[PDB]
């Protein structure tokens, strides 16, 4: 699953278009700031206001992968 494309479409309806934190943080960095096993389980979980589990398996892993390599 196209990880870019998710969180281009799962994400940043709160996190903002380039991911710089519009009703939610920044996470274009949480890479840089967290590991993949941080934000794969959040992405799985959720975060404060953040729902969870918007992407799952194959979309989270794609997820957190490609966020930790955006760092
Ligand atoms: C709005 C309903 C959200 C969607 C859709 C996604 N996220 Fe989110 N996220 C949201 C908030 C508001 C928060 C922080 C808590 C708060 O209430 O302010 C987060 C947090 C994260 C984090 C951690 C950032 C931090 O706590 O500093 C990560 C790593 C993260 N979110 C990733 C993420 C991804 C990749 C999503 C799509 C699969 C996604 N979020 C959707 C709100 C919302």
């Amino acid at each position: 699953v196209d990880a870019e494309a998710v969180v281009q479409q799962k994400c940043i309806s709160c996190h903002g278009g380039d991911l710089t934190g519009a009703s939610a943080p920044a996470i274009d960095k949480a890479g840089a700031n967290y590991s993949e096993e941080e934000i794969l389980d959040i992405i799985l979980n959720g975060q404060g206001g953040m729902p969870g589990g918007i992407a799952k398996g194959a979309e989270a892993e794609a997820v957190a992968a490609w966020l930790a390599e955006k760092k």
